[PDB]
């Protein structure tokens, strides 16, 4: 006998928002599972659950990086407000 | 006997909004699961749920990298409001 | 018999916001689980939830790095409030 | 796995010979079973096997018993042999 | 894994042979079983296996028991042989 | 894992010969079992393998009990010869 009790009642403005610039490697919100809630199993072999080898930002090989560039980041927040009152 | 009582009962303004500039790798609110809920299961072999290998954001093989680039942001956000009241 | 009571009520503001720049390897909120409730279970063999290997930010082979860059960040933040009253 | 291995090779005169007299009761060789041989089976429930409940060799009410007998038991056996050579 | 290995290989003039009289309750060679060779199994409830209750040779209620008997026993065995070489 | 071996290799002559009066209560070579050999087996309840209760030779109730007898036992038992050679 297994009972779960989950419980999100409230989110505000999760993630991600007022943002002047975002890149790389950012996923979010992913789940992955095997056999989450499991009740009288015998057996279970050769499971792989890896989400990632290598993480590699630069990765040149006989190469010639030679970037120009001149970026200005001039991005304006003004009164911003949040509110979550609860009673 | 498995019960499961799972609530979410409120969002607001997730993600991803308000923003100047977005790229790159940013996949959100996947969800993979195999045999989430089980009973009596007597075997179960030979699973892979690998969500990926290998990040690169740059891989070259003999090459010559020469971008020129003048980007200038100038977003402008004014009175933005959130408001969740709860009673 | 496994008895969970998991309460999230309230979240603002989680994560990744009024940023003039990110970038990288930045994932979020991401869970990955095997057998999470199992109850009378034999045996399990041979799991693998390695999340990733290595990390390098930087990793050249015979290669010339040679980035010319003039980056000015002149992000403005006026008038940000927050505000979580719980009675 | 189960694996059963019964043998029986031999049986000479097993039972109930060369008798005078023989009365009441004797039953013999009555195999009574239930599941014998079982493998995974999840319940049983309400099993009987129950040979018998009262043995009573007078049982009598209200009753006059008066029997009169002269039996006389005169018999002969000559020259019974019994051989099971075994090499 | 269960593995049984029963050998009864000979038996010779086993029971209830030259006998000049016999009477009375002997039942002989019952075999009553339930679930004699079992591999996982969850239950098992309410079993009745009772062979018998009572035993009672002279059982009488309000009876008048006079018998009148006069048995003479005169058997004769001569010359029984019973042989089991074994080589 | 549960590994059994019997043996009973030879029986001569076992029970119930020869006998000039045999009477009453004799059952013989009864088996009652339950669950022998069993392996992994979670529970087991309300057995009952009672064999019997009472044993009560003469059980009167309110009775006159003049039986008159004159019984003579005079078997004859000549030159028996039991032989079990083994080599």
């Amino acid at each position: 006998m297994i009972q779960v009790y989950s419980r999100h009642p409230a989110e505000n403005g999760k993630s991600n928002f007022l943002n002047c610039y975002v890149s790389g490697f950012h996923p979010s919100d992913i789940e992955v599972d095997l056999l989450k809630n499991g009740e009288r199993i015998e057996k279970v072999e050769h499971s792989d659950l890896s989400f990632s080898k290598d993480w590699s930002f630069y990765l040149l090989y006989y190469t010639e990086f030679t970037p120009t560039e001149k970026d200005e980041y001039a991005c304006r927040v003004n009164h911003v407000t949040l509110s979550q009152p609860k009673i």
